[PDB]
């Protein structure tokens, strides 16, 4: 009965870019296929004057040969017919880093205190994600409410994504 698929998906009502510029902090992720950002990992959300929202990311990643790197990742969104859901180019600062094209989608936020953000980057045939990440990034790294909390897991559940979530530390090492 819980639909999986991804066009059933609700996302951030009026979200505004602006507000959602500066900092934020990611607690907790979901993981795609292959390679990806692994800790450490803060992001930083700009909206220049016609509108247009970019990013800088920075996080630790290990490649497939167990070298360690901060990944120092730029990516440019372009808006669609929904407010809240962005196709995101994104490359790195370093030329072995990965390139590409995803939907970046607002699920929920407050800007003062969390965001939940998604990604689908396969449909199966039934309109189900066969291939997602999300972040679940905060204002503040100390932590979330109990109360922001509830909400974060309810967004979760609706992503179909509940209990696939894991804590990402923060300790320094990308500078
Ligand atoms: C750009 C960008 C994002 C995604 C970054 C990705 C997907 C990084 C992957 C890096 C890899 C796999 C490095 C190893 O080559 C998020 C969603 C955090 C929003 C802020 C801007």
């Amino acid at each position: 009965e819980r639909d999986c698929r991804v066009s059933s998906f609700r996302v951030k009502e009026n979200f505004d870019k602006a507000r959602f510029a500066g900092t934020w902090y990611a607690m907790a992720k979901k993981d795609p296929e292959g390679l990806f950002l692994q800790d450490n990992i803060v992001a930083e959300f700009s909206v220049d004057e016609n509108g247009h929202m970019s990013a800088t990311a920075k996080g630790r990643v290990r490649l497939l040969n167990n070298w360690d790197v901060c990944a120092d990742m730029v990516g440019t969104f372009t808006d669609t017919e929904d407010p809240a859901k962005f196709k995101m180019k994104y490359w790195g600062v370093a030329s072995f880093l990965q390139k590409g094209n995803d939907d970046h989608w607002i699920i929920d936020t407050d800007y003062e205190t969390f965001a939940v953000q998604y990604s689908c980057r396969l449909l199966n045939l039934d309109g189900t994600c066969a291939d997602s990440y999300s972040f679940v990034f905060a204002r503040d790294p100390s932590g979330f409410s109990p109360e922001v909390q509830k909400i974060v897991r309810q967004r979760q559940e609706e992503l179909c994504l509940a209990r696939q979530y894991r804590l990402i530390p923060h300790n320094g090492y990308c500078d």
